[PDB]
């Protein structure tokens, strides 16, 4: 795989979890810091069917699909599938919201990096449906058999669009407090059984969450989500809103964003009726910051900028013309200083204080974008 490994001092695990087994109950990818190192082996697209979907999110047809799945249906991402839970230390926590058409495996390289310096991850798979696909169970015994129900993309006319982003956006913020809940209810003892059947014991979570130190993090829709989750959501500390796409949010939630906040953009994506509802989060009395990754493109953030070559993924608008490595590495480096910032951490991640500043022969201060 070239998805890369984490650049941190942890080995990383990667499980799954979906408690309720219904299409209301929440459903997520954990990366956490492993108690070992043992091999590098979790599945990156787990199911045939989120090939379907993101042929469908597409615009391609039924052989699109198998040819996706016959590239990438083994690829791995850099975690210990199931690995135990590195025991005696409470982590601070990342829940995770994906874009448009993507779905909860598809940030492993951010969720890696992030786990590797000592987060759990909880990357949430949306059932707004505007994943590409997902899937839940009809009942506890379709769960216990492996029966999946699979849910995909809503594809949108015109004139639905200003309405449904905006029950989709907040469906989403409510997704990320359910998430955060589920997993501050097992950290405090929650029996809890998997709808899934995997050997991770989720016992192991318990008293493993350091619950004074939260943050959401998101990209594209993603990155609305992290701002009406804010809103609506105080266990959450901070928000990083990775290249955001605002148009799903209300001219309400502006002024109810208490929370530090930061914004990482790729250059070649933004444009002016985005960036200003962005600019209208700012204000003397919050902590608004914002970068932009020089030569990079919206899929710097998301997994596929990995999933070929230079050439072909230049031409397919996966890659920039910055490294995708240099690009991660820099959005993962500025993230973590912010964290450590907002979250009160004691880590070294202040060593990249000057990233949040955008002062690196790569990042632009502030945005391209001047309108004001
Ligand atoms: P945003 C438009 O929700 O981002 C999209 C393009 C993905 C990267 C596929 C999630």
């Amino acid at each position: 795989t070239k998805i890369p490994r984490g650049n941190g001092p942890y080995s990383v695990g990667c499980t799954d979890l979906m408690f309720d087994h219904t299409n209301k109950g929440t459903f997520l990818r954990l990366y956490y810091p492993s108690q070992d190192n043992d091999r590098l082996d979790t599945l990156w697209i787990p199911n045939k069917e989120y090939f379907w979907g993101l042929s469908k999110f597409l615009g391609t047809h039924w052989l699109m699909g198998n040819i996706l799945r016959l590239l990438f249906g083994s690829m791995t991402t850099p975690a210990n599938w199931n690995s135990p839970l590195r025991p005696g230390e409470k982590y601070p926590l990342v829940v995770f919201s994906h874009g448009l058409g993507a779905f909860r495996t598809l940030y492993s390289a951010i969720g890696i990096d992030l786990a590797s310096h000592g987060f759990i991850v909880a990357a949430v798979e949306h059932r707004d449906r505007s994943a590409s696909a997902t899937y839940y169970f009809k009942d506890q015994s379709a769960a216990e058999i492996g029966d999946k129900s699979w849910l995909y993309l809503r594809t949108l006319k015109q004139e639905e669009e200003t309405h449904i982003r905006n029950e989709q956006v907040r469906q989403r913020a409510k997704e990320c407090s359910q998430a955060l809940s589920l997993i501050l209810d097992i950290d405090h003892g929650k029996p809890v059984k998997n709808a899934l059947d995997l050997k991770f014991d989720m016992e192991q979570l318990k008293d493993s969450i350091d619950r004074e130190k939260i943050a959401v993090i998101g990209h594209s829709f993603g990155g609305a989500t992290v701002i009406q989750t804010l809103s609506e959501d105080q266990r959450f500390r901070c928000g990083i809103a990775l290249d955001a796409w605002m148009f799903p949010l209300g001219d309400e939630v502006y002024s109810r964003i208490p929370q530090p906040l930061f914004f990482i953009n790729s250059e070649y994506f933004q444009y002016p009726a985005n960036i200003i509802k962005m600019k209208k989060c700012y204000s003397p009395d919050k902590e608004r910051k914002m970068i932009t990754i020089r030569g990079s493109v919206h899929q710097n953030f998301a997994d596929f900028t990995f999933a070929t070559g230079k050439i072909i993924g230049h031409m397919l608008k996966l890659k920039g013309d910055i490294d995708s490595n240099v690009a991660i590495d820099l959005s993962n480096k500025a993230s973590l200083a912010f964290l450590q910032k907002h979250l009160g951490l004691h880590k070294d991640f202040d060593q990249w204080d000057c990233l949040i500043e955008g002062d690196d022969e790569n990042l632009i201060p502030g945005t391209n974008i001047n309108t004001t």
